[PDB]
C-alpha cells in the first residue's frame, strides 16, 4: 500500500503542501513590498537558494574530508574542500597561517563550539555588554544574577561596556576590567555598534592579561571580506562568524583559526586540532552538507568585483542615511557610521524605541528597538543597510527611506501628544489612522519599484 | 560598480557556480547508483526540498510566533504553529499535554537544549554505551577519562550497556548502576541498537532513582509516528528527534515536552518554559526558517496513509534481509530485528567491521562499520533499510541486497585467506580485483532500476 | 584601668573559670568511672597534654620550616621538623621516598587538603560507601541526591560497598565499577571495617583504571606504625590519618606522599609541591603549633617498644571480645576481626542498634551504633578496644566487658519483650529500671579497679 | 610486655620527651626576651591554657549538643552550650536575633564553612584584595590566572581594593564592582588595614546587588566585643571570627548568623541549619572539645571589665606609636590608626619591608612586611599592639618602641648607604655588624622589664 515515487517524492511542493506553499509565497511578497532594515537581514542569491534546497540535504557524512566514519564522500569532500579553501581565499587568508571550518550549523554555535575548544567549563570570558551593542552569544546575565546566556552558564562572562557619553568603547575601561577579572578570552565584536573596532588595541589588552583573543565577525563579516573596515585577522587568535548577514549567504557558521609558528620558544598554534574536534564529535553530528554547498556557493560570489563594489554600498548607503536623519535633527549613537547601521537615539524626542518599531512595521518599515548607552524599554531603533542594498538601492534611494522613517516618526510624536506618554496611550492612536495608511500606500510603492534577488518576482503567486 | 540584482542574484547556479552545480549533479547520481545502507540516511521528497530552499532562509525571527522580537512575522508566525501543530499531530499527541519546539538546527542541538533547560552544569546523566549502540551525544568518554562528547564535558555522564551475550538492554544493570549513581537524567534511544526499547521499563527505573526520563528517537520517530513502534511518549517526559532519518524530513531538531497535570500536590509539569528559553535565548540565534517550513512538509507527509505503509515496509525489509543473511550463516545481533536496522556481528568470520565496509564501498553499498557488545576496530557492520525502502524496494529487493552482502563478504574472505589478516595485507587484494569491479557493476545495474525521490532522474546531468 | 597580668593571665583556670573547671573534673572522672568502647576514641600520655597545653599556641608561623612569612621561628622550625622526622620514622619510611605534612587541622582537614592538592573541582573519586564501613570524608550523598559530604560537594563520588552476604570488600565490584566511573582517585581505609585491606589490589585496581590511591588511615595507624596490619605505603601514592585514635596522640592531621623516582620516561612523584602548598596557602592559616608539638611527643612515644605490645593488644583483646561475643550465639560481621574493633550484627536478636547504645549508655558503656552491610535505623554495634586497652585491660578484662555487653544485651530483650517492640514502648522500660541501675553499678566498680593516663586519678575533684 | 599507664602515660613532658621539653622552654623565653609585634599574635592566659591542655581532647562528641551521634556527652555538651551562649553575651548579641557555631578548628576552616553552607560551588564572592590588606581566604589569584585561594578555587572570586592615593577603601568603586560582578556574596574585614569599616555602607552596597554580606572580624575581633570600633553585627548577615588575635584566646574559630525575622512576606532567616550542616557533617569531623572548652574560658574573660580596659589600651597604644613614628618624618598608611595596627610605608625612605623586617628580627623585634597601595618585594612593614599591650605595656613603652624601630630603620638606611640598594649587598652588612648587636642588647633589656601570661617566667627554664 505504499505511494509511488512520483506521487510523494517527485511532485512539487504546490501540489503536495498547498498551505506550506501559500504561505511562503505571501513571505515572498512580503520581502518585496516593504523596506527590510533589519541589521542582520539580507536577500541572498538565488544560485545559494539551489544548492541549499539540493539532494546535498541527502547525505550523512560525520567527520572531516579525508578522515570521514562511512563511505560514499567522494564528491561531498571536494565541496567541503572547495568551500574552505574559498572561505580563505574571501578573506585574503594564507592557508598556512590560518584554517576554517564550515561546518558549524550556525552563528551561535560556532561560537559556542569555539569557546569548547580553548576553554574549560567555567573559563572566564569578556564580551561587549549587549546594552553596549554587543550579543548574547558574548556572555549575558541579568541584574538579579539570572544566567540567560548559555555562555554565562557554562563559562564565568563578564561584560565591558562604551564611554557613557560618546558611544564608543572605553577600552582604558576594557583594560582596567580585563586586568582586575583575568579572562581566559576576550570576545571582540558586536551586533549594534556603529563603528570600526581597533583590534590592535584588543590584541594589547589581550597580551597585557594573558587572554585569547577572538573576533564574531557576524555582522560585518562581508565588509571585512571585501576589506571596508578594518581586519580582525591581523590581531586576533580565532575568527567566528555566521554566513548571511553582510555576508549574503546561507544560514551556517564558519571558524577561522590561527595555524602555523607563533609571534613572539620556537612554537606553533595548536588550535585547529582542537576546533574541529569541538565542532565534530563534542558537539555537532553530521553536517548540513546542503549548507556547505550553498556557503561554497556564497563565498565564491563573495570574492568577486561586484560583491566589493555591494560592500562599498552599503557604507555609503547607510551613512547618506544617517546623514539625512541627522539634518532632520535626529541624533545618532556616536554620530554617524563607519559600517552597515545607524543606531538612533531616541530618548531626546521623549519616544521608545518600541513606538517606533511597531509604526514603522504598521507601514511595513522592518527596524529595530534597540538599546543606547545607559538606557536602564530601550530607547533607539537600529537601522541597516545590507538587505535593502542588494535590492539596489543607493544613496538617493537609502535619503527617501530616511524620509519615511522621518514622515513615522512625526506620526509617532502626533500620536503621542495626541493620546499619551503611557504605552495603554499611543495605541488607541493606532485604530484606523489614515495617515499610517497613507505612508504604507508610500512605502509598498516604492518598495515595489527595485528588483529582488531569490525568486522571481515576475512568477510571484501575489502581485 | 554593483552587479545588477538579475545577474547576481537571479541567475541559476549553474551559470553562477558551475563547480559546485557539477559536484552536485555527481552526488546525485552516486545517490542513485549504488545501494544506500547507513541506517541514518533516507532521501527526502522534492517537496521537502522546494521548502528548503526557498526565500524563508531571508527572514530572521528570533523568539516564539507571538513573542518576537522584531516585526514583519506574520507569516513566518503560521508557518511555525502550523510545523508545532503538525508535530503533534504525526505523533498522535494530546496539545493539552504535548508542546514541542521545533526550532532546533539539528538533533544534537535539540539534545543539548534538552539538557540544559532542566539540568544544571555537572548534573549526572545516564545513557546507553556508545559502544553498546547508542549516541556520543547521550554521552562518551575514554578509558583514559577524556571527555569527548560535549555532554561529557558540561555534564557527569555514565553508561549502561546491554548484556555481553544476548545483546538486549541489561535491565536488571541499568537499575542497579541508577541506584548507585542517582543520575538527574536518564536517556533511551540509540544509533544502533536492532531491538525496541521497554519504556515503561525506564520508566520504573527513573521514577527509583528520582530521575527525568528522556527519549532520543532520532533513528525510529518514522516508525514511531506510524505506531510501528513502541511510544516513547507514553512514559518519558522529554522527547527529543532529528528529523531526517526514518522520518524523512529537512536536517531538523524537535524536542517535545509534557504539558499540563502531573500524575500521581495538584502539581503541574513545567519543561514549558525551560525548553523554550534554553533553546532561545540561551543556546540559538534566529531559527532556520526554511527548515521549518520543510519540517512542517515532512510532518504533512509523515501523516499520511502511504507513510505509515512507508513505515511497515522498513521494517520487513530489514527482517527480510537479517532472515536472508542468517540463512547464509551469518549472525545479527539479538539474532534479528523489531526496526530499521540490523546489526550484524563479522567476529564470527574471522573479518573486522572496517574490511567489509570498505569492499562494500567499493561496489558502491555504503554500510559502516560498528561495534559489537563486548568488542574491546569494530567487530559488526550496521545496515539500515529506510532509505533503500524510500526508493520503492521491497522484500525481494532485500534478498537481493542480502546476495550482494553476501557477495561481498565472500569476496572480502576471499582476500584475508590470499594475502593475510593484517590490514597492510587486506588492502593489497584491492588493487585492480576484477570480481570486486563485478559485483560493482551488478550493484549499479540492480540499482538504476529504481526510482528517487527528491530529483528527476530524467534531468540529471550524468546518466 | 587594665588588670594585672598575674590576675588574668596567670591565674590558674580553677580561679578564673570555676564553671569550666568543673566541667572538665566531671568529664574526667566521667572517662575513668565508665567503660569506654568507641572505636575512634582513646586517652592520650600527659606528655602530649603537657606540650598541648604550652605556649606553643601563641605562635603564628605560616608557611614551612626554611620558608616562613615572619620572622621569630628559630625554636617553631626545630619542632616541626622533629615533628615531621619522626613521623617518618614510626611508620618506617625512608625521607627519600615519602614526605610528610603535619599542619593539617585534624583528619578531615587533611583530607580535603590532599584532594585539592591532586584534583581539580568535579574530579571523579571513589571511596568505601559509609553503609559498608566508610568515612563521610571519603564520599557520601543521599537516596535524593542530597551530597552530604564536601567531598560529594566538590568532587564528583561513587561508593564501592562490601559483599552483601560476607561482609568482606567485594573487590570485582570495586574493578568493575572503578572500570565503569573511571575515577582520577580510589580511597581505601575506613571507620567500621573489621579487617585488614588488600592494598595490592587496591593497587591493581588504580593501575587499570589510572587512578591515585589514597588511603585514609585514620582508625588503624596506631597499629599500622607498630607493623601490626598491612602496610599502605606499599602500594598508595598519598596516605592521610588523624593523629588521636588508635595513634594515642593530639587531634591533628597528617598527609604523607611519595617522593623521588616513580616505578615503571624516568620520572619522579611530584606530589610534594602540590600537597604542602594545598595546606597553605589554600586551606589554612598558620598551623596549630601546640599540636605540632603534641604530635612530635605522641609520635616519639609511638616509635617505643611499649607501643608496639600496646598496638599487639588491642589487636588481642578485640579478638578475645569478639570470640566471647560469638561464644554466647551473638554474630560479628566477617565473623570476627583482624584489627582494633568487632561490628556487632544485631538483626539476628531482633534488635536496632540505637537501643544497644542507648541502654549500654545508661550503664556507662559507650559504643556507638553502625550500620551493616545492606540495612536500609542501623542494625549493629561498632565496639573498640583502644581506649581501654590504653588503661592497661587485658583479655580477661575484655572478656569481663563482653559479659557486661551480654548482660545489657539481655537487659534489652527483656524490656522489647515486656513493652514492645516499637521505639516507644522501649523507652518505658528504661523508667527506674533496678536492673540497668546494678549493671551500672558494677560497671563503674570494675571502671574504677584500672589506672588512667592522662591526669592523675589521685587528684581528681570527684573520686 | 605493655607499659606500664604510670610510665607511658602519666609522667611528665620534661621525662617523655627531653628534645621537645626543652624546645619548648627556648620558645617560651623568645617570647618574652623580645617585642613581639606580629598584629596576628597575642599571649592568651595560663587559664586558657589549661583548659585547652586536658582531657577535653580525649572526648568524640560529633554533632550539636542535644543532637550527638554517640553518648556520653553529659559535660561535653554543658562545655559547649555554655561556649555558645558566652559567645553570644561577649558580643552583645540577642540569641533570638543571633546563633553562633563554636566548633569551627581555626578561623579559614570558619570562612570556608560559612562560604559552603550559603553557596554552590562557582558562586561569586568579592573581598578586601590582598595586596590593599585583606586576607587569603578572601579570595586571591594570580596575574597569571593562577588560583591560589581555596575560596578562588571552588569559588568564582573577584577583589575590591583600596583608593591608590588615601589608602581608605574606595567604597565608589567597591559599588561599581559589585553591580558589574553580581557576586552572591561579599565579604568585609581585612588583616592589614589601619582604619574601621563602614558597614552601613557594605550593607548599602549588597542590598544594591543581591548579595549576602559577611565580615570576617579575626583581626578586630577583641575590639569588636568591648565595643571599641564599629560592630559588623549591626549590618552583616554572617560574622566568622578566629579566636586567638585580639580576642587573646585560644586558635579556634567561630561563625555567628542571623536568626528570626528578617528586615523589610514575614519571612525569617535561613542560615542556622546550613550553617550548622556546613560544620559538622559537610567539612568537619569530631570537634576539638579541649579548645571549645578554651574559648568558652576566652569568652568569659573577654567579658570583664579589665577585657574593655586592655581592648582601650590597644587602641592607644597603637596611636601613640604611629604618632611616635610620624614625628620621626615617617609615613603610615592613612596617615594613622583605628584599630590594633599601624601600616608603615617605607617606600618613601627608599626601603623594602624585607630588609626592615630582617633587621628587626635580629634585634628580637618581629614585624612583618607588607603590602601598601598600588605595590607591583613588599614595601611596607605591618606593626600591631595586641601581644605587647597584653604584657602590660602602655603607651610610654610603646613610644619607646617606636624609638627602637627608629634605631632600627636607621641602621637599615646606614647598611644600605655603605653596602648598596641590591639585596645582595644589605646581606653584607649585617655580618658581625656591632650597631645590630647593641639594639638586640637593648631590646632584650627593655623586653626583660615586663611580666607574661599563660607562664610563670620564675619556673622558665632558661633566663
Amino acid at each position: 500500500h505504499m505511494d509511488p515515487v512520483s506521487v510523494w517524492g517527485n511532485t512539487p511542493l504546490a501540489t503536495v503542501d498547498p498551505e506550506i506553499h501559500d504561505l511562503i509565497e505571501k513571505e515572498k511578497r512580503r520581502q518585496c513590498r516593504g523596506i527590510e532594515l533589519i541589521a542582520s537581514e539580507n536577500f541572498t542569491s538565488f544560485a545559494v537558494i539551489e544548492a541549499l534546497g539540493s539532494a546535498l540535504t541527502n547525505k550523512y557524512s560525520e567527520g572531516m574530508p579525508g578522515n570521514r566514519y562511512y563511505g560514499g564522500n567522494e564528491y561531498i569532500d571536494q565541496i567541503e574542500n572547495l568551500c574552505r579553501s574559498r572561505a580563505l581565499q574571501a578573506f585574503h587568508l594564507d592557508a598556512q597561517s590560518w584554517g576554517v571550518n564550515v561546518q558549524p550549523y550556525s552563528g551561535s554555535p560556532a561560537n559556542f563550539a569555539a569557546y569548547t575548544a580553548v576553554l574549560n567549563p567555567h573559563d572566564r570570558i569578556m564580551g561587549l555588554d549587549l546594552r553596549s551593542g554587543g550579543h548574547l552569544t558574548h556572555g549575558y546575565y541579568t541584574s538579579g544574577g539570572k544566567k540567560i546566556s548559555a555562555t554565562s552558564i557554562y563559562f564565568e562572562s563578564l561584560p565591558y561596556k562604551v564611554n557613557s557619553t560618546t558611544g564608543y568603547i572605553d577600552y582604558d575601561r576594557l583594560e582596567e576590567k580585563a586586568l582586575d577579572f583575568r579572562p581566559k578570552l576576550i570576545i571582540c565584536g558586536g551586533s549594534a555598534y556603529p563603528r570600526d573596532w581597533d583590534y590592535k588595541r584588543f590584541r594589547e589588552v589581550a597580551d597585557k592579561c594573558g587572554a585569547l583573543l577572538l573576533c564574531d565577525m557576524a555582522h560585518t563579516s562581508g565588509l571585512v571580506a571585501a576589506q571596508e573596515v578594518n581586519s580582525p585577522f591581523e590581531y586576533c587568535d580565532i575568527v567566528t562568524t555566521t554566513t548571511h548577514k553582510s555576508l549574503r549567504g546561507p544560514r551556517a557558521g564558519m571558524i577561522f583559526y590561527r595555524k602555523g609558528p607563533k609571534p613572539p620558544e620556537n612554537a606553533v598554534y595548536d588550535f585547529e586540532d582542537k576546533i574541529n574536534f569541538a565542532v565534530f564529535p563534542s558537539l555537532q553530528g553530521g553536517p548540513h552538507n546542503h549548507q556547505i554547498g550553498a556557503l561554497a556557493v556564497a563565498l565564491k560570489q563573495a570574492a568577486s568585483p561586484g560583491f566589493k563594489a555591494y560592500a562599498k554600498q552599503v557604507k555609503a548607503n547607510a551613512v547618506a542615511l544617517g546623514k539625512y536623519l541627522m539634518g532632520k535633527g535626529y541624533s545618532l549613537v556616536t554620530g554617524g557610521t563607519e559600517n552597515h547601521l545607524v543606531l538612533w537615539d531616541l530618548r531626546p524626542l521623549g519616544l521608545t524605541g518600541y513606538k517606533v518599531e511597531k509604526l514603522c512595521d504598521l507601514c511595513n518599515i522592518t527596524v529595530n528597538k534597540n538599546a543606547v548607552f545607559g538606557d536602564s524599554a530601550p530607547g533607539g531603533v537600529r537601522i541597516g543597510a545590507p538587505a535593502m542594498t542588494s535590492r539596489g538601492l543607493v544613496e538617493k534611494d537609502f535619503e527617501q527611506i530616511g524620509e519615511f522613517l522621518h514622515r513615522a516618526v512625526t506620526l509617532t510624536l502626533e500620536i503621542q501628544k495626541e493620546h499619551g506618554k503611557l504605552l495603554k496611550d499611543f495605541n488607541k492612536g493606532l485604530v484606523n489612522n489614515k495617515a499610517i495608511e497613507d505612508l504604507k500606500a508610500d512605502v509598498e510603492k516604492f518598495s515595489a519599484l527595485f528588483d529582488m534577488p531569490g525568486f522571481l518576482v515576475s512568477e510571484m503567486k501575489y502581485k
